[PDB]
């Protein structure tokens, strides 16, 4: 129950990060594995701040088995990874599941 969009491909993909350039609104992504148990420790903080900001910044969610295409470009390699978008490009990121962090960075570009 929150704002998060939940990405199902690289079209997909392509097209949230053109529309937070266009929008001037930054993104955070959360990449994601079913298998991992810190992913389930995070999820709920990610939807809680998808609705505490929604708004103010994009939430998106790439589950990375399922957009292995995505996963792939964009580095990832240990579960959760954030990414920070702006202008279409990364800006940021954390990896880990640190719910201060993670509120820190929401906060961070929100407020930027």
């Amino acid at each position: 129950g929150g704002s998060v969009i939940v990405i199902d491909s690289k079209a997909a993909w392509d097209a949230q990060l053109a529309k937070g350039k266009e929008e001037h609104k930054p993104i955070v992504v959360d990449f994601t594995a079913t298998w991992s148990g810190p992913c389930k420790m995070i999820a709920p903080l990610f939807e809680t701040l998808s609705n505490d900001y929604a708004g103010k910044v994009i939430f998106l969610k790439v589950d990375v088995d399922a957009v292995a295409a995505v996963a792939e470009a964009a580095g990832i390699t240990a579960m959760p990874t954030f990414h920070v978008y702006k202008d279409g490009v990364k800006a940021d990121d954390l990896v880990g599941a640190s719910q201060d962090k993670l509120k820190a960075l929401v906060a961070k570009h929100a407020a930027a």
